[PDB]
DNA sequence: ATTATGACGCT
DNA sequence: AGCGTCATA
C-alpha cells in the first residue's frame, strides 16, 4: 500500500515533428504545401524509395519504406522532393540542420535528450514546480491547452472530433484537484501546459509542426505521442495505464517491436502490453533476463526509470553507402574512390561539428558489408582518428579492410563490397 | 534493391 | 573491441 511505488516521480515530454522531412521540403517549396507529397532517395531504381510522407499522402495508402514507382499507383498525384545528392551518395545536411532549429528552441525549456533526428524527450519536472508556483493554486484553463487530448476520456454518462477532445478535457479538468503541489495528475497537466506554449514556439520560429506526449517517464511520453497524431499532444496519466493496456499489443512498446517482444509473446502466450501484470519479476527475469525482467515487470504497471539524458547532440557522427545488386563494388579502385568520397563527406561534417560544438573526434570506425552476407555488418574495425583529413581517414579505412579481400588478384575485390561505412566516435573537448 | 543513419546491450 | 538489437527520417 503505503510503500508501492508508483512511477509518478517525474514528467516527461517526447515532442517529436509531424512528417519531419516533408515539413523542412515544404517549407523550403511552397508549392508543396497541403498536398499529397513525399521525400524520396535516389530515382534510378523504382523511382527512388520514399522515406517520409504527408499526411494528406498516407490516407492514399503512401508509406515510407514504399518505391516511388509503387507509391504513384496509388496516388498519381503524389508530389516528389529529393533528398540532396553530394559526393555520388545522398547527403542529409538539410534536415540536419533543421533538427538543431527545433532543438535549440526546445533547449530554452529544458534540459533535453536528443532521440532522433526528429524528436526529443524532455524532463519538465523542475520546470513544472515553478509554473505550479507562480500559479498560486489557480484552476488550470481548458484555454491554456488547445491541442491537447487526455487518454482515456470522454468516458461514462457530439460525433466530431474536435468536440471529443473537448469532452474529454472538461472532464479531465473538472477533477482535478489544483489545491495540491505534489499531485501528479496536476503535475502531468502543468507539464502539458508548457508542451502546448514549446510546440507554439516551434511552430512560431520554424515553421514546423509536431506532436507530443506527456506523461511520467519516457516510454509513455513516447506511446502518448503517437496517439493522437498530427499536430495534437497527449497526456497519459498513471490512472489511464490499465485501461490503455488491457488491449495494447506488446510490440507497440518502445524495445519490443521486435525479438524480444516476439519471444514475450511466445514464451508467455500473450498479446497485450497488461496481460504481464499476471507475472511475478521473478518470473519475467527468468525467461527475459535480470534487467529485462525486472523492466517489463515496472512497465506494464506503467513504471519506468530511464533518465532522460542530457545530450542534445549526436555522439557519433557517420556516413554510409550501399552498393546493391550489381553496382557493387568489385575494383580496388572502386573501394578507394568511394572510401574517399565518404571520408570528403565525413571530413565536412566533423570540421563543422568542430567549430560548432568544441570537440573532436579519437576514433574512426570502418565497416563493410560483403555480398551474401544476411547480417546487415559484416565487419567493423576501428583505427586511430588523429587528423580531419579525408585522404587520410580513406587511406586509413583502405588499410583497415584490405585484408577482407578475398581474391588472389589485388586490383580485384571479392566478395564484391555492397556496403561501406566510415563513423566518427569518442568525442573529447577541444 | 529501402537507405542512411544513430543509441545502447552483450560478452 | 566487435557484434547484435532496436529504432527513426
Ligand atoms: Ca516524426
Ligand atoms: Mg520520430
Ligand atoms: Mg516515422
Amino acid at each position: 500500500g503505503p510503500h508501492m511505488a508508483t512511477g509518478q516521480d517525474r514528467v516527461v515530454a517526447l515532442v517529436d515533428m509531424d512528417c519531419f522531412f516533408v515539413q523542412v521540403e515544404q517549407r523550403q517549396n511552397p508549392h508543396l504545401r497541403n498536398k499529397p507529397c513525399a521525400v524520396v532517395q535516389y530515382k534510378s531504381w523504382k523511382g527512388g524509395g520514399i522515406i517520409a510522407v504527408s499526411y494528406e499522402a498516407r490516407a492514399f495508402g503512401v508509406t515510407a519504406s514504399m518505391w516511388a514507382d509503387d507509391a504513384k499507383k496509388l496516388c498519381p498525384d503524389l508530389l516528389l522532393a529529393q533528398v540532396r545528392e553530394s559526393r555520388g551518395k545522398a547527403n542529409l545536411t538539410k534536415y540536419r540542420e533543421a533538427s538543431v532549429e527545433v532543438m535549440e528552441i526546445m533547449s530554452r525549456f529544458a534540459v533535453i535528450e536528443r532521440a532522433s533526428i526528429d524528436e526529443a524527450y524532455v524532463d519538465l519536472t523542475s520546470a513544472v514546480q515553478e509554473r505550479l508556483q507562480k500559479l498560486q493554486g489557480q484552476p488550470i484553463s481548458a484555454d491554456l491547452l488547445p491541442s491537447t487530448y487526455i487518454e482515456g476520456l470522454p468516458q461514462g454518462p457530439t460525433v466530431q472530433k474536435e468536440g471529443m477532445r473537448k469532452q474529454g478535457l472538461f472532464q479531465w479538468l473538472d477533477s482535478l484537484q489544483i489545491d495540491n503541489l505534489t499531485s501528479p495528475d496536476l503535475q502531468l497537466t502543468v507539464g502539458a501546459v508548457i508542451v502546448e506554449e514549446m510546440r507554439a514556439a516551434i511552430e512560431r520560429e520554424t515553421g514546423f509542426q509536431c506532436s507530443a506526449g506527456i506523461s511520467h517517464n519516457k516510454v509513455l511520453a513516447k506511446l502518448a505521442c503517437g496517439l493522437n497524431k498530427p499536430n495534437r499532444q497527449t497526456l497519459v496519466s498513471h490512472g489511464s495505464v490499465p485501461q490503455l493496456f488491457s488491449q495494447m499489443p506488446i510490440r507497440k512498446i518502445r524495445s519490443l517491436g521486435g525479438k524480444l517482444g516476439a519471444s514475450v509473446i511466445e514464451i508467455l502466450g500473450i498479446e497485450y502490453m497488461g496481460e504481464l501484470t499476471q507475472f511475478t519479476e521473478s518470473q519475467l527475469q527468468s525467461h527475459f533476463g535480470e534487467k529485462n525482467g525486472s523492466w517489463l515487470y515496472a512497465m506494464c504497471r506503467g513504471i519506468e526509470h530511464d533518465p532522460v539524458k542530457p545530450r542534445q547532440l549526436p555522439k557519433t557522427i557517420g556516413c554510409s553507402k550501399n552498393f546493391p545488386g550489381k553496382t557493387a563494388l568489385a575494383t580496388r579502385e572502386q573501394v578507394q574512390w568511394w572510401l574517399l568520397q565518404l571520408a570528403q563527406e565525413l571530413e565536412e561534417r566533423l570540421t563543422k561539428d568542430r567549430n560548432d560544438n568544441d570537440r573532436v573526434a579519437t576514433q574512426l570506425v570502418v565497416s563493410i558489408r560483403v555480398q551474401g552476407d544476411k547480417r546487415l555488418s559484416s565487419l567493423r574495425r576501428c583505427c586511430a582518428l588523429t587528423r580531419y583529413d579525408a585522404h587520410k581517414m580513406s587511406h586509413d579505412a583502405f588499410t583497415v579492410i584490405k585484408n577482407c579481400n578475398t581474391s588472389g588478384i589485388q586490383t580485384e575485390w571479392s566478395p564484391p563490397l555492397t556496403m561501406l561505412f566510415l563513423c566518427a566516435t569518442k568525442f573529447s573537448a577541444s
